[PDB]
DNA sequence: ATTCGCAGTTCGCG
DNA sequence: CGCGAACTGCGA
C-alpha cells in the first residue's frame, strides 16, 4: 500500500522515493530511471536544435536538455504534435521552462508545474491508499507556556500529550498527581521522551489538530533553542515545513502527518472550529476547555496542573478519536484522486478535480492545458446565469410533495455531453444544442469530462450494490466511503467548469449545464400543473414542492407517481424526476427559507436563521420552538406563547450568557475591509493586542447594552463576563429573536407588538 | 481559491 | 431621515 512519493537527489539525479506499507511492514522502493519533462509546441520543427541548445542556470550550475521526443497527442480531442523536453533533474525545469517558452519559434508549453513526485504516480499508474492495510496511528498535542505580550514560542513546552488505541498519557517536567501523566526533569527531557515513543510507536499517521501551523512548529524553534534534533521521520529527517499560500504545513517523511483542522473545516460546517466545538459536534460528548491564561497561572503557581493534565491528556483523545472517524475517508478520497493522503487532506475542490483530471487526460493520451496566466485569468471574469428560483407561495401548506431531478447538472453534462472538446465541435454527424445560450455539442464520441463523469457515476452505482452484498464490516464501511466520495467528485464538475482558475475552463460548458437545468425544472413545472393540476408552492433550481390543492394525503402522494411515469418518459438520457418525500406540512418564508414536517415527526430546515452561524443560538432556538409548534402541533397561540415567554426572560437577563454570543468570520486582510462591522470591530482591537487575524477567523462576540452603534458595544465573548458587563437585552429581543420569528407569523396577522 | 442565486444586517452618505 | 453599498453565509 504506497503511502506517499517523493525524491532525494542522489549524485544530481533524482531517486523517487515509494513510502509504502506491504503486509504491516513499512518499505521504501527506489526508481531512478524516471526523467523529468515538459511539452513544447513549435513552427516548424527547424527549431528543435536550436531547442536542444538553449541553456538556463539554476544555482552556479548550467542546465541542460537531456533528450527529446516528440509524439502524437491529443488536445481538446483534436490530434496535435508536441516536443517532449526531458531534463537531467527534476528542478532543471522552472529555471529553464521560461527561457524556452520566450523561443520566438515556441508557439507554447504545456504540462511544466507538475511536481515529480506526483508526476510520477501519474504516469506510472500507480494508485495511493489502495489496499486492505490496517495504520497504526498516534495522535499528539501541546501545552504552552505564554506571556500576553510577547513572540511566538519562547515560554516553555509546560506538556506533551499523545493518544491511541492503548491510551492517553501526558508527559510533564513537573509532578501531576495522575496516573498517565509521566514526570521527567526538563522541558528538554520531555521532548525527547516524545522522540523515543514515536520511535517506539512507530505510527503511520500522526494526527494533530492544527499542528500544521502550531503544534509541530513550536516543537522545532524550542527543539533548536535546547539543542534538540527533532529526528521524527522514518529515515531519520526532521519535520517538513513548507508554505501553502497564507498558511503553513507540515511534512513528516515516511509518515502521513494527518492534520484534522483542514480535513475537518472543509468537511463540515461549525460556527467555531476550536477542539472542544468540533468534538462536542462530530460525538455529541461535551468537552471543556482550559483557558491559556488558566495554563500559565496554573504552572507558575504550582495550582491544580490536574486540571491542565486532564485537559490536555483530552485533546490528545479526542484528536485520535477524530481522527479514527475521519481518516478512511479521507483516505479513500485519496484512492480516487490518485494523490497522497497528506495533497489529498489539504486540497480544495478545485486541486482535487484537476489531479484527477490529470491522471485521466494522461491516460487518454491527452494533453493537458495550462492554468491560465494573469491577464488570461482577467478575461475569464465573464458571469453566466445559473439556477432558477421560483418566488414561493408563502404561508402555511399541507399535504406537499417534493420531487427533484437525481443528479442533475451531471445527469446534464452526460446526456448532451456537455465538455470543451465537444463544444462547437465542427463536421460532427450529431448535435445538441443548449437552450437560451445556443451552444453546439458534438455527439459522435463521448466527451473527456461526460466519459470520466459517466464511468465515475457508473462505477458509484456498483460499489452502492457491492456495499449490501458485502459480509464483511471493514470493507462495507470503506465502500460506503469511496462511493459517497465519488458522489462528491461528480457534483464538482459543473463549478469547476466556471472556475477562472481551471485548466479546463469552459464558461460555455458551465452556462450550457445551468441552461438546460433552468428548461428541464420550469417544463416540469408547467407539466405538474397543466395536466394534473398540481400547485407548485416552492422550486429551487433542481426540484419542486407541489400540492393539489383539496387533495387527501393519499391522493396527492399516488397522483404525484403518476406524474412521475408520465415525464421520466419524456425525459431524455439519464435525467430522471424521483420522488424525494412526502411532508405533512410546510412553511415557506420566502425564496431559500423555508422548513417542512414529514411523517415522522422530523423537521427539515433551509436558510432559516437556525441554520445560519452569525445569528445567535437563542433566536434559532427560539425560531426551532415556534417552527415546531406550528409544523408539529399547528398552535400559533403556543408560538407567539414561546416568544412571550422568551422577551420576558431577555428582559429580567436570566437567559444564560453563551446564548447570546454571534459567530462571523473574517473573510479577507483586516486592512481592505471597506465597511467596518460588529465582528469587524472586534477583530481590529485584538488585532491592536498580541492576537493577529487570519482571514477565516472565527469572531464571536456578545453586544452589550450601551449607547452607540453595535460595533461600538460588541466584545469577544471571552473577556465577557457579568462583574463589569450587561448584555444588551433590547438588542437581542429587538434584531435578533423577534426578526427571525417576526418572518413566519406574519403571516397570521402577528405584530412585534403582539410578542414584547 | 467550484459556481450562481439570494435574504438580511450593519453601517454610512445625501 | 431613507437608501444603498458593504458584508456574510446560505441552498442548490
Amino acid at each position: 500500500m504506497i503511502l506517499d512519493t517523493d525524491y532525494i537527489t542522489e549524485d544530481g539525479k533524482p531517486v523517487i522515493r515509494i513510502f509504502k506499507k506491504e503486509n504491516g511492514e513499512f518499505k521504501i522502493e527506489y526508481d531512478r530511471t524516471f526523467e523529468p519533462y515538459f511539452y513544447a509546441l513549435l513552427k516548424d520543427d527547424s527549431a528543435i536544435e536550436e531547442v536542444k541548445k538553449i541553456t538556463a542556470e539554476r544555482h552556479g550550475t548550467v542546465v541542460t536538455v537531456k533528450r527529446v521526443e516528440k509524439v502524437q497527442k491529443k488536445f481538446l480531442g483534436r490530434p496535435v504534435e508536441v516536443w517532449k523536453l526531458y531534463f537531467t533533474h527534476p528542478q532543471d525545469v522552472p529555471a529553464i521552462r521560461d527561457k524556452i517558452r520566450e523561443h520566438p519559434a515556441v508557439i507554447d508549453i504545456y504540462e511544466y508545474d507538475i511536481p515529480f513526485a506526483k508526476r510520477y504516480l501519474i504516469d506510472k499508474g500507480l494508485v495511493p491508499m489502495e489496499g486492505d492495510e490496517e495504520l497504526k496511528m498516534l495522535a499528539f498535542a501541546i501545552a504552552t507556556l505564554y506571556h500576553e505580550g510577547e513572540e511566538f514560542a519562547e515560554g516553555p513546552i509546560l506538556m506533551i500529550s499523545y493518544a491511541d488505541e492503548e491510551g492517553a498519557r501526558v508527559i510533564t517536567w513537573k509532578n501531576v498527581d495522575l496516573p498517565y501523566v509521566d514526570v521527567v526533569s526538563t522541558e528538554r527531557e520531555m521532548i525527547k521522551r516524545f522522540l523515543r515513543v514515536v520511535k517506539e510507536k512507530d505510527p503511520d499517521v500522526l494526527i494533530t489538530y492544527n499542528g500544521d501551523n502550531f503544534d509541530f512548529a513550536y516543537l522545532k524553534k524550542r527543539c533548536e533553542k535546547l539543542g534538540i534534533n527533532f529526528a521524527l521521520g522514518r529515515d531519520g529527517s526532521e519535520p517538513k515545513i513548507q508554505r501553502m499560500g497564507d498558511r503553513f504545513a507540515v511534512e513528516v517523511k515516511g509518515r502521513i502527518h494527518f492534520d484534522l483542522y483542514p480535513v475537518i473545516r472543509r468537511t463540515i460546517n461549525l460556527p467555531t472550529y476550536t477542539l472542544e466545538a468540533v468534538y462536542e459536534a462530530v460525538f455529541g460528548q461535551p468537552k471543556e476547555k482550559v483557558y491559556a491564561e488558566e495554563i500559565t497561572t496554573a504552572w507558575e503557581t504550582g495550582e491544580n496542573l490536574e486540571r491542565v493534565a486532564r485537559y490536555s491528556m483530552e485533546d490528545a483523545k479526542v484528536t485520535y478519536e477524530l481522527g479514527k472517524e475521519f481518516l478512511p475517508m479521507e483516505a479513500q478520497l485519496s484512492r480516487l484522486i490518485g494523490q497522497s493522503l497528506w495533497d489529498v487532506s489539504r486540497s480544495s475542490t478545485g486541486n482535487l478535480v484537476e489531479w484527477f483530471l490529470l491522471r485521466k487526460a494522461y491516460e487518454r493520451n491527452e494533453l493537458a492545458p495550462n492554468k491560465p496566466d494573469e491577464k488570461e485569468l482577467a478575461r475569464r471574469r465573464q458571469s453566466y446565469e445559473g439556477g432558477y428560483v421560483k418566488e414561493p407561495e408563502r404561508g402555511l401548506w399541507e399535504n406537499i410533495v417534493y420531487l427533484d431531478f437525481r443528479s442533475l447538472y451531471p445527469s446534464i453534462i452526460i446526456t448532451h455531453n456537455v465538455s470543451p472538446d465537444t463544444l462547437n465541435r465542427e463536421g460532427c454527424k450529431e448535435y445538441d444544442v443548449a437552450p437560451q445560450v445556443g451552444h453546439r455539442f458534438c455527439k459522435d464520441f463521448p466527451g473527456f469530462i461526460p466519459s470520466l463523469l459517466g464511468d465515475l457515476l457508473e462505477e458509484r452505482q456498483k460499489i452502492k450494490k457491492k456495499m449490501k452484498a458485502t459480509i464483511d464490516p471493514i470493507e462495507r464501511k470503506l465502500l460506503d466511503y469511496r462511493q459517497r466520495r465519488i458522489k462528491i467528485l461528480a457534483n464538482s464538475y459543473y463549478g469547476y467548469y466556471g472556475y477562472a482558475r481551471a485548466r479546463w475552463y469552459c464558461k460555455e460548458c458551465a452556462e450550457s449545464v445551468t441552461a438546460w437545468g433552468r428548461e428541464y425544472i420550469t417544463m416540469t413545472i408547467k407539466e405538474i400543473e397543466e395536466k394534473y393540476g398540481f400547485k407548485v408552492i416552492y422550486s429551487d433550481t433542481d426540484g419542486f414542492f407541489a400540492t393539489i390543492p383539496g387533495a387527501d394525503a393519499e391522493t396527492v402522494k399516488k397522483k404525484a407517481m403518476e406524474f412521475l411515469k408520465y415525464i421520466n418518459a419524456k425525459l431524455p438520457g439519464a435525467l430522471e424526476l424521483e420522488y424525494e418525500g412526502f411532508y405533512k406540512r410546510g412553511f415557506f418564508v420566502t425564496k431559500k427559507k423555508y422548513a417542512v414536517i414529514d411523517e415522522e415527526g422530523k423537521i427539515t430546515t433551509r436558510g432559516l436563521e437556525i441554520v445560519r452561524r452569525d445569528w445567535s443560538e437563542i433566536a434559532k432556538e427560539t425560531q426551532a420552538r415556534v417552527l415546531e409548534a406550528l409544523l408539529k402541533d399547528g398552535d400559533v397561540e403556543k408560538a407567539v406563547r414561546i416568544v412571550k415567554e422568551v422577551t420576558e426572560k431577555l428582559s429580567k437577563y436570566e437567559v444564560p450568557p453563551e446564548k447570546l454570543v454571534i459567530h462571523i468570520q473574517i473573510t479577507r486582510d483586516l486592512k481592505d475591509y471597506k465597511a467596518t462591522g460588529p465582528h469587524v470591530a472586534v477583530a481590529k482591537r485584538l488585532a491592536a493586542r498580541g492576537v493577529k487575524i487570519r482571514p477565516g477567523t472565527v469572531i464571536s462576540y456578545i453586544v452589550l447594552k450601551g449607547s452607540g452603534r453595535i460595533g461600538d458595544r460588541a466584545i469577544p465573548f471571552d473577556e465577557f463576563d457579568p462583574t463589569k458587563h450587561k448584555y444588551d437585552a433590547e438588542y437581542y429581543i429587538e434584531n435578533q429573536v423577534l426578526p427571525a420569528v417576526e418572518r413566519i407569523l406574519r403571516a397570521f396577522g402577528y405584530r412585534k407588538e403582539d410578542l414584547r
